[PDB]
């Protein structure tokens, strides 16, 4: 039916793909500027900035357009001064199409694997307060709002901000 | 009066000395399970899963047990889908007795410039919706409020949980 495995730096333009369409369904927008090259530095260099893992799926069931991946999973490791190494999901998206046959599910466990298999204590990510369907999902799985139980809010200083301080 | 700069293998005893430090001062019950040896492998070990700065005293040593580090900064990079690699500021603390030196300050600024050489976009941070002057102390430095804007909330599946769909 379709596999989940980790990336390879040839499924970068898969992966841009399915940000540029994950970029769509998203509210927020904001257009992409990353491109296939920052991909590859930073996904496939020196060292990895960022892991992904991809539903490929059979050359029987490909994408209109000729593709076999139809899904894909960002994460990297993060960590806490108090427990340790985490691994933090950054996203995670599933074509239109191929929305409903375990993709996504599958792409968990295999998540919850690499969690294992890495000695992370615990798993992070972030969910939009307005989206009750994901919250309910991951609350049935375990998962705990730590923004309503401990008050976090997430805060940024883009690059203008950080050039003031810096300089 | 004081000097930041990046930590060192030698330095871990110290920043567990403050984070333990940090836990106390903390408003939750945190138990720090974490260990010299986890500091270790994780920071000095091959692959740093965290960098730290250290904010460092001269003969100012605290007393007792006399220190030379009074503070320090963890952070580690991020990725972004949207426009790539992120610094992220995980947790910074200055000793109550050095607090009100400006440290906490000159930290930000030496975080600042990691951005700049490591071809960051943005720093991301947590701040509890409860400390008003954090939140002020960021703003008006630039910081704005992500889950105000776009209504991020911080989720987290533990161990246990992991477990099972990892194996069910």
């Amino acid at each position: 039916k379709f596999v989940i495995r980790p990336a390879t730096a040839a499924d970068c333009s898969d992966i841009l793909r399915l940000i540029k369409e994950l970029a769509k369904y998203e509210y927020m927008e904001e257009q992409v500027i990353l491109t296939e090259k920052d991909l590859l530095e930073d996904g496939f260099g020196e060292h990895p900035f960022y892991h992904c893992l991809v539903a490929e799926v059979p050359k029987e069931h490909w994408t209109p357009e000729g593709h076999s991946i139809v899904g894909f999973a960002m994460y990297y490791f993060t960590y806490d001064p108090w427990i340790g190494k985490l691994l933090y999901l950054e996203d995670f998206f599933v074509m239109s199409d191929y929305r409903g046959f375990g993709i996504g599910s599958e792409i968990l466990k295999n998540l919850s694997q690499v969690a294992m298999r890495c000695r992370c204590s615990s798993m992070h990510f972030l969910v939009a307060e307005w989206n009750e369907p994901s919250i309910n999902f991951y609350k049935r799985r375990g998962a705990s709002d730590l923004s309503s139980e401990e008050g976090w809010r997430l805060f940024k200083i883009d690059k203008e901000y950080l050039l003031k301080m810096a300089t």
